[PDB]
């Protein structure tokens, strides 16, 4: 991997796994997903920052990058030993927080077969308290970001900041007691973002799955699952294409940790 | 990856990425459990063999016959950080008619040093059926041409850990972890739970506080009977001790054995 020409964007081409793809011998969405987080680890690292990616003053005041929107379209999936390559770079979106882009390419091709954004919002590390941006940490990584707009997702009134409702109870399809185990944490021994995912496509029947490609997921982040936390995956369809409403919330008291939309296409 | 100069072993890289990494900011033993199978399927492909699901012969799919893993068997003395290359050499050999072993070498790509090893052993099953069958001539010859014929052991040392018996953990459990179910991402691409995901239930019931103080070492697993995508497990855990446990994986309900193995553990 490497950062691009002008020091904007990064770059990286990775070789499909056996173990990561799916029943059609191509990358599961977890697979793209883990490969988006890599890529944009590996961009922070080349710009300078470091278990968590931090600025100078963000560690001092013991604040935190944290996903409040993760959202992904795929066009084709890689097949088991194909070749894709992920370009990835950020922008500042004022005090509000800042948002990864990333571009997904067959190698051989060089044709977009991906395309995906996600929103990060500041957060104190200890308290957990949401806050904006200040001009001192926003100063430290504008540097690292184009100042011109480059989005990922330009159409007018795009899905990817589309309002997500809360499903209604009851949920037409259902998968419960989902519980993390060690491999689902990260370095930090928090639940990796993309578990959720994993979680949130769980109360998909596996007809839908067997006969359906999954087009476009939009996941919202609420809150997180602890490594002791116990959670139900709600599905509800809405919808030649399928449409669903999904909610993931803590088996006991059902306080909500994400809630999400995926659009399906007929095989 | 490649096969060597000889064409009887294949070799591949791999960069440690970082979400397969732990607490330590080292590799899981289930990401080393993940990169020493693809290994083993890269090196199948490059002999000819699969571009299906599993990796078979020509009369092997005639007769509808697979490869099943019976045990798997790990060393580890450094786990590579996140970032590091890591190198890891395979190759076969045939055991007979009673199956196959497929073993590994790891070593760290700046230092050229063996920083792990692993052995493991295959036996032959008619996939529609589950029956168990010793290895035919006409199945040893199409595969024989690939492996080197004299013998070439990653653990060759007398009565060594990789081939010692493992005793039926007895109820009660000092430890456990119950109701374990897979997901989709634990399945395969044949619709089966991945052999890895058995690892990783098996130290679930391993406590937070041995693993924060403590690295592991050496890991046996036996593999008795498949969980299904629809099946509960329950993983047992006793202290038979370094730290050394007994493990036992068997279904919530009934309690059929699934899985028994053991674990070595030096204090960090
Ligand atoms: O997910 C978003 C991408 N942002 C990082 C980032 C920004 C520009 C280039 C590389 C990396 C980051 C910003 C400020 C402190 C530490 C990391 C966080
Ligand atoms: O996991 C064990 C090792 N495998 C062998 C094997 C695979 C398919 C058919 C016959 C034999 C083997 C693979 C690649 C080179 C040489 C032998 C099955």
């Amino acid at each position: 991997g490497s950062l691009t020409e002008d020091g904007l964007s990064y770059k990286e081409k990775f070789v499909v796994r056996s173990y990561e793809v799916g029943s059609n011998k191509t990358a599961t969405v977890e697979t793209i997903a883990n490969l988006l987080q890599e890529v944009g680890c590996n961009h922070a690292q080349s710009v300078g920052f470091s278990g968590f990616a931090t600025t100078t003053t963000m560690r001092k005041l013991h604040l935190i990058w944290v996903t409040a929107r993760m959202h992904i379209e795929i066009y084709k999936y890689p097949a088991w030993g194909d070749v894709v390559e992920i370009e990835t770079w950020c922008q500042s979106e004022g005090r509000i927080g800042t948002r990864r882009d990333w571009i997904l390419k067959d190698s051989v091709t060089g044709e977009v077969t991906g395309r995906a954004t996600s929103k990060w919002v500041m957060m104190n590390q200890d308290t957990r308290r949401l806050q904006k941006v200040s001009d001192d940490v926003r100063d430290e990584y504008l540097v690292f970001c184009p100042q011109e707009p480059r989005l990922a997702f330009p159409e007018e009134n795009n899905r990817s900041l589309k309002k997500i409702p809360k499903l209604e109870d009851p949920a037409q399809y259902s998968m419960i007691g989902l519980k993390p185990r060690r491999a689902d944490l990260d370095m930090n021994q928090h639940v990796n973002n993309v578990t959720y995912i994993g979680w949130v496509l769980e109360s998909i029947p596996q007809e839908i799955v067997d006969t359906h490609e999954l087009q476009v997921i939009t996941l919202d982040y609420r809150r997180e699952c602890q490594q002791d936390d116990v959670v139900d995956s709600l599905t509800t369809t809405t919808s030649n294409d399928s449409q669903f409403l999904h909610l993931l919330r803590l088996s006991g008291d059902g306080q909500e940790i994400n809630r999400g939309t995926t659009l399906w296409r007929k095989k």
